[PDB]
């Protein structure tokens, strides 16, 4: 029992308006689905036909229960996803304000079972034998999880390929300080780094693109892909830089874009595909997630994606 | 500025379920209410025409500013409901599971604004005047709500009507015997003491509700008030001692009955009616709220009481 894609990180329910372009106070109705990045980024994989599994915690809550199955309906392995016995599932809710306004509200106090991970959860065998480790920068905001991410990605020792989101959001740290110092340890351990301009800038202190990638390969990782929103995306490696312009789509919900991007990305480095190939199918992949409500219910399929690839 | 009812306590957003009958897993959508016992009762008060406050906090965010916005759109004055800087606004969900099962989620996590009211947070002189000031248990579950509770019931020094909710949850408190100990000295300083069986164990140690009337009534409260489900409810004072039924209806979602049945108590006391009268009147107010779908917004009017009586 080898996965192709070991993804560690955040779980939790996405409690989402069912109308758009309303503030909280005016939303007369919610969804509920299954969210939190490293799920999204686990179920984006499957859905390009890889055997995938999640690394995460739920509460001991029927919020709980309903992620344990929604995962396996998604065609996710939910084996390492313990149930804790202190803390509550997660949720999250949003607003939604096409096209560039999806704003989060996040209650994951005191602490999310999601960072509460123990290396004791999960097969050390697989986390070495696993063709793709995904982690994100969020896995090291917490005790357990940081020390249970430490001594994760010192027996992965490397491995290609051992992606990591660099995930920044101020709110999950005490301080940015905090954050880059957890980000130089985890680049040292790393294969791929993934970030936008803000996360790019906590990981190597560098907010220009092309130096955004030198400072990231400086540290040993060999791709770093840099986000770069209105200017696209760019991959870089030692042999090559390569870029990528925006994929227009009418946005109705972009949250988790960046997820369903990180499963495309899995897909084409599990295929061997050129650079610029893998950068436009996962370009491509964000996009379709981006232009739909859904997310972890709507992640496109490996002939969707090609389809849409013009 | 003197009201009617000064009612003090929790104040949230009820996430509760569209479809009945359904665990969270099979929940499809999920509406948006005003919710909190305290913030109820407020609301059934308004709703007999009565002039009423809630001393409480909202959380610095959409939903807070919700709720202050709907507060008010329900009839009662928000003027002690001040914004916390620190803590977020609380969600509950619950499952509706009738005749009898309406379990309740809670995320009141680390602390919710409503349990940091303070003194300076309500005017003094309307505590002091106020026809009925109205409080729960869970008000003393923590402090500074604990220390404000214990200063505005010291200066109200037992007027009628000063009406304790024996509110028990159990996962509010660290133990039973802090919520009991809590509940003596509250009991000291009341006139009125509504509880179920489970919260009058929890006051004065009997379940019986004869043995907890007279318990009660010997704490120092002139008018012991003992739901009993579907054989009804007691009220017993040292001169009286009354049983009245239930008022049979298809119950939907049981959750805020108590707190119509309050709101209609407090109608039924500041009418000066006789207790018999007080009793009916407030149990079929229960009743048509556990009928409905709906918690706050379907808190009866006098009219919808009357008729269901007539």
């Amino acid at each position: 029992s080898t996965h192709e894609v070991l993804a560690i990180g955040r779980l939790g329910v996405d409690i989402y308006p069912l109308q758009s372009g309303v503030g909280l106070a005016d939303v007369q109705s919610f969804g509920k689905y299954l969210g939190g990045s490293a799920a999204n980024v686990s179920v984006a994989a499957a859905r390009h036909g890889h055997n995938s599994a999640l690394l995460s915690r739920v509460g001991n809550d029927p919020f709980g229960e309903y992620l344990l199955a929604e995962l396996e309906r998604l065609g996710v392995d939910n084996q390492y996803v313990a149930t804790d016995q202190t803390f509550k599932t997660p949720v999250t809710f949003c607003e939604i304000f096409p096209p560039d306004d999806f704003p989060l509200y996040f209650y994951r106090e005191p602490k999310a079972p999601d960072l509460n991970i123990e290396s004791a959860d999960v097969s050390l065998d697989d986390v070495r034998e696993a063709d793709i480790l995904w982690f994100t920068l969020t896995g090291f905001s917490e005790e357990p999880s940081r020390g249970t991410h430490r001594e994760i990605l010192t027996t992965r020792a490397n491995r290609r390929h051992t992606i990591f989101d660099l995930d920044y959001r101020p709110m999950f740290w005490e301080s940015p300080e905090e954050a880059t110092k957890q980000a130089e340890w985890a680049l040292q351990h790393s294969t791929v780094a993934v970030g936008n301009k803000e996360e790019c800038e906590i990981a190597v202190g560098e907010t220009e693109p092309e130096r955004a990638g030198r400072a990231l390969l400086e540290r040993g990782v060999e791709l770093a892909i840099v986000k770069q929103g209105p200017k696209g995306v760019m991959a870089m490696t030692k042999d090559e830089t390569v870029e990528v312009p925006p994929f227009f789509v009418d946005v109705i919900n972009g949250l988790g874009a960046g997820d369903a991007f990180g499963g495309a990305l899995c897909h084409g480095l599990l295929s061997e595909w050129p650079l610029e190939k893998v950068l436009r199918f996962a370009n491509t992949a964000g996009a379709l997630v981006a232009s739909r409500l859904e997310c972890s219910t709507a992640m496109p399929t490996t002939d969707e994606v090609e389809a849409s690839l013009n």
